[PDB]
């Protein structure tokens, strides 16, 4: 018996979490093996370590028969209210308040974090993860290629075309090959967003394709002329060669190709991990300098840092209606909002990845000095991942190198980041246009945008079928009803 123990009788529930297109819940990981000595509770998991979206996990899931006890992932938060009002997740409210100490009292303190989580009913249907920290992304130049060049760092838009195109064309990795792919990115989704060079917005927070306010207004970056004539400078820059071929494929392991071959120039990615890059390659190549920027000025005069850490993000999990234990489930979930809970769900397990030392948890040199990100080693036991729990920016403090230190400092002194958007307070009835439309028009719109990236549309010549479309699938129903909440609201 442990005095975290939330129930006396063993207890194995099922889980349901695939999770960023690669990872699924592994009841061998040394975090969920830890969790379950502490609680009594193991949890199992079902979902298809095969497949590659984890969003179409969840729907196939959800179309193969009886659900398991508990769902988690990332960009569940609507399939969560969604399902949740109409009965298949189960309203958390009253076990929280019964059972839950951490969680009622974190959401005291929280009342944002509660008012994001919580349903046009009046209903919370999942627990999110809580993201800790204030900035995420920001630009990333090789100032080694720079100084090869003799290039100065490009202070605006058409500075930089030129930096990027020396980097193709003036072989700066000296191997006598064209064979440099001057911005690459990890996210597909960040090649949209250089279409803040031209003073369009991509996206409203940092999740993907959300919606922002300028003057009181409700817009959709997707919908935006600006975007239309955004995307077009964006193609050309990806027809040049300028954006890397792959940037809608490579994905995951983006960085440690492009830079580990010395053939990648830029990138927009988190401070954290993409300063890493200058420890792990060290030895590899000698002169690797991999450096914050300032965002260039753009067309509109500014220098935007679209993206910010969200607080809370719609990733976490939730209680199906077939869980026969939903009161052990919400005193394990609880667990995690603890101080232990949160020690493990951020740190991993202590004499394995960290110890206590004058009572804080501090990484092992081992994992501190590995060629891997810090988070990347987390993620493969269990810890870091999109289950409802604290993020403890102390976990990351210890791998920000000092270039990415003062990267973040640069950003936050500047002031860069734009105004994140923090959501609207939907009607039962305006929720039910939300979720009727807007998960096709969002896809809908990823696919266009792709298309106008990769030139197999034309921006210009396919706008007008694009708004007819958007309108045909809903889109203005749900911009009006947006729009409708805001009004309310404000
Ligand atoms: O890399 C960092 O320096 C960094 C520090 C923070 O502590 C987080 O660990 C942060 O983690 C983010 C990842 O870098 C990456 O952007 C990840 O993207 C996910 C996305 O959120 C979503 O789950 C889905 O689309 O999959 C993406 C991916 O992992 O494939 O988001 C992480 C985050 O915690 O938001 O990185
Ligand atoms: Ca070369």
């Amino acid at each position: 018996r442990e005095a975290t123990w939330v129930t006396e009788k063993p207890l194995t529930l099922k889980i349901h979490m695939h999770f960023r297109d690669k990872w699924v819940w592994d009841e061998n990981w040394p975090v969920a093996r830890e969790v379950a000595r502490l609680t009594n509770v193991k949890l199992v998991g079902v979902a298809n370590r095969a497949a590659t979206n984890s969003q179409e996990q969840f729907n196939l899931m959800m179309a193969s028969g009886q659900l398991p006890d508990i769902v988690g992932g990332d960009n569940l938060k609507d399939k969560f209210i969604r399902y949740g009002m109409e009965g298949a997740f189960i309203p958390l409210n009253k076990l929280i308040d019964q059972n839950a100490p951490n969680l009622k009292a974190f959401f005291k303190t929280h009342p944002e974090v509660q008012r994001a989580i919580t349903a046009p009913d009046g209903n919370i249907y999942y627990l999110p993860y809580v993201p800790d920290g204030l900035v995420s992304r920001g630009y990333f130049i090789r100032q080694d290629w720079l100084d090869k060049l003799h290039l100065k760092t490009p202070q605006t838009v058409d500075e930089l075309y030129t930096v990027l195109k020396a980097f193709k064309e003036k072989d700066p990795n000296g191997n006598g090959k064209a064979d440099e792919i001057p911005f690459i990115n990890r996210d597909p989704e960040e090649v949209f967003r250089l279409v803040n060079f031209w003073g369009a917005r991509s996206t409203g927070s940092n999740t993907w394709m959300d919606f922002y306010v300028e003057n009181g207004k409700i817009k959709h970056p997707f919908a935006e002329v600006a975007f239309k004539d955004g995307i077009k400078h964006v193609a050309q820059w990806y027809k040049e060669g300028l954006i890397d071929p792959e940037i809608f494929t490579r994905k995951a392991r983006s960085r440690e190709q492009t830079f580990g071959n010395n053939i990648g120039g830029m990138t927009h990615d988190w401070f954290a991990s993409t300063a890493l890059f200058n420890d792990a390659l060290s030895k590899n190549i000698p002169g690797f300098k991999l450096v914050p920027m300032a965002p260039p000025i753009n067309s509109k005069g500014q220098r935007w840092e679209e993206d910010a850490r969200q607080i809370p993000r719609p990733d976490g999990w939730a209680i199906t209606a077939t869980n026969k234990n939903p009161v052990e489930t919400i005193k394990l979930f609880d667990f995690y909002f603890g101080p232990k809970g949160r020690e493990l769900s951020n740190f991993g397990v202590p004499g394995l990845t960290y110890d206590i030392k004058n009572g804080k948890p501090v990484y092992k040199d081992t994992v501190l000095k590995a060629a891997q990100p810090v988070n990347n080693q987390m993620y493969d036991i269990g810890a870091q991942i999109p289950i409802g729990f604290w993020q403890d920016y102390e976990y990351e403090r210890q791998w920000t190198n000092d270039v990415a230190l003062q990267g973040i400092d640069m950003y936050i002194k500047n002031k860069y980041v734009l105004p994140q958007f923090t959501g609207v307070n939907l009607t039962v009835e305006e929720r039910e246009i939300y979720d009727k439309y807007w998960p096709d028009v969002k896809t809908y719109m990823f696919e266009m945008g792709q298309s106008w990236v990769m030139g197999t549309k034309d921006p210009e010549k396919t706008w007008n079928d694009y708004q007819q479309q958007l309108k045909n699938r809903g889109f203005y129903q749900v911009m009006i009803v947006m729009q409708k909440a805001y009004d309310r609201q404000y």
